[PDB]
RNA sequence: CGCGGGGUGGAGCAGCCUGGUAGCUCGUCGGGCUCAUAACCCGAAGAUCGUCGGUUCAAAUCCGGCCCCCGCAACCA
């Protein structure tokens, strides 16, 4: 019985779950790697990171290499003589020298059912593209991008009310659980790797505010998904008087229209119906810059002029 | 030292600049009316204006300290 010496590499809260998990699970995390502290969030104050914060607390060795391309840095890994490196939501890329350093190499917890949604935003993209389900996949990291053999998976269906925040939460339960279970297999040698079927390969491009800016050209349905896939970030928004209004909730009304997309059709307690490339999107919850999310009703009771029927939104 | 908006009956807002004067659009309850209504009309309840203190005959308004909320940006992948 020797706990696998583990190097953990992660940044966001999603990683923190996995780390906190390994610890409470009784593993030996020799070192932790995150992104270097930076300005973040009104005031641009130097903020730690979700992962680091947890580490500091647990009194774990932190390593914040700006990159792992540099020899000096790649050494920080090998100097730890680890059995395996668990990677989860880590910005930095891992050079071949590093992937080979751990006795068992590096394994990554990917938020998608590979080979599908290889990339940076598999969670949001899955929900965005309409997928019926999603989940994690613990993989042996190879070279490139999420190309390594897959060891373990766990799936969960995507409801129709799930945002990306809720999907993250759901996978924050499966993830660790899958990670642990796989690490034991790795330790016992009972790991049974699979190879990726290149035909079923789709990539999950990162998110951006531009893509978030509501595009009425798109079907009401694609937007309905955006409005949920882009939550909590960046949040589907539309511009009103050179102002960003974030759209939190929007149902889809199924009754076609020939009006030019962006055209407001109705505006009542039931929501603000707007024409789209196909179908009519029905804004139910909007957030006026500097305010909170509110109901179409609450919003119309003071900005009725923002959504008058006949007018058009861009 | 990053830029910026906001905290007023239950809800969304105006009122502040140029001190007195409680507004607007709704919700709620009662009544009126229609075949009926989520529609209209009339009435009512309901706010020590975020908090503490100062000027003041008098403060939502002008001055100071504080707590809270949000937008950009930044950040995470
Ligand atoms: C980011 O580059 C990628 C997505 C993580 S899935 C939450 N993996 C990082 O380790
Ligand atoms: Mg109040």
């Amino acid at each position: 019985s020797e706990s696998l010496r583990i190097i953990f590499a992660g940044t966001p809260d999603f990683a923190a779950r996995h780390l906190d998990a390994l610890l409470s699970s009784g593993h030996n995390v020799v070192g932790v790697f995150t992104q270097p502290d930076r300005p973040a969030g009104r005031g641009k104050k130097l903020m730690p990171s979700p992962v680091k914060v947890l580490a500091e607390e647990k009194g774990l060795p932190v390593f914040q290499p700006v990159s792992l391309r540099p020899q000096e840095n790649q050494q920080l890994v090998a100097e730890l003589q680890a059995d395996v490196m668990v990677v989860v939501a880590y910005g930095l890329i891992l050079p071949k020298a590093v992937l080979e350093m751990p006795r068992l190499g590096c394994i990554n917890v990917h938020g998608s059912l590979l080979p599908r949604w290889r990339g940076a935003a598999p969670i949001q993209r899955s929900l965005w593209a309409g997928d019926a389900e999603t989940g994690v996949t613990i993989m042996q990291m190879d070279v490139g991008l999420d190309t390594g053999d897959m060891l373990y998976k766990l799936s969960c269906p995507i409801t129709a009310e799930d945002t990306s925040g809720t999907l993250y939460d759901k996978l924050a339960e499966l993830g660790p659980q899958g990670l642990i279970t796989t690490l034991k297999q790795l330790a016992d040698g009972t790991a049974k790797p699979e190879v990726q079927d290149e035909t079923l390969v789709t990539y999950a491009e990162k998110l951006s505010k531009e893509e978030a800016r509501i595009d009425w050209s798109l079907s009401a349905a694609q937007l309905e998904r955006c409005i949920r896939a882009f939550n909590p970030w960046p949040m589907s928004w539309l511009e009103i008087e050179g102002q960003p209004v974030k759209v939190w909730k929007a149902s889809v009304i199924d009754t076609a229209t020939n009006a030019a997309p962006g055209t407001i059709l109705e505006a009542n307690k039931q929501g603000i119906q707007v024409a789209t490339g196909d179908g009519i999107l029905n804004l139910l919850s909007l957030q006026p810059a500097g305010k909170k999310a509110m109901s179409a009703q609450d919003l119309l009771n003071s900005r009725r002029e923002w959504f008058v029927p006949g007018n058009r939104l861009v």
